[PDB]
């Protein structure tokens, strides 16, 4: 199991523009296109991301390319973030993947806002961090996914994905 397989499971793969859990235009493997309510805006952003006139449809290869880019951007964002880098550096490999997952889903800023949880992860207080992370909109809106990520931080293994 690895970060790629992990996010492929949580985000799925769709080759046509679709709406995410929040109602935003998305494509591929969780690649957010725009927060704008307009499909055209979405099509415009897609074309600009792929580099061709896409008609709102892409290929598997294209979806994987966006995916590679997005994972890469997520890692780089953590490393450049003052609040995140220290947490990430303190973690083992499995838990690092779980932090990447969260950033991918909610953005660097979003994750950085979980001050208290961040402190608990850094101190290695697994069970306590897990309880605190559950007290969030994130968990109430996407409970199955949040539970998987949270278990990953609690145990340090991939059991939730197996
Ligand atoms: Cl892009
Ligand atoms: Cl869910």
């Amino acid at each position: 199991m690895n970060i790629f397989e992990m996010l492929r499971i949580d985000e799925g793969l769709r080759l046509k523009i679709y709406k995410d859990t929040e109602g935003y235009y998305t494509i591929g493997i969780g690649h957010l296109l725009t927060k704008s309510p307009s499909l055209n805006a979405a099509k415009s952003e897609l074309d600009k991301a792929i580099g061709r006139n896409t008609n709102g449809v892409i290929t598997k290869d294209e979806a994987e390319k966006l995916f590679n880019q997005d994972v890469d951007a997520a890692v780089r964002g953590i490393l450049r973030n003052a609040k995140l880098k220290p947490v990430y550096d303190s973690l083992d490999a499995v838990r690092r993947a779980a932090l990447i997952n969260a950033v991918f889903q909610m953005g660097e800023t979003g994750v950085a806002g979980f001050t208290n949880s961040l402190r608990m992860l850094q101190q290695k207080r697994w069970d306590e961090a897990a309880v605190n992370l559950a007290k969030s909109r994130w968990y109430n809106q996407t409970p199955n996914r949040a539970k998987r990520v949270i278990t990953t931080f609690r145990t340090g293994t991939w059991d939730a994905y197996k």
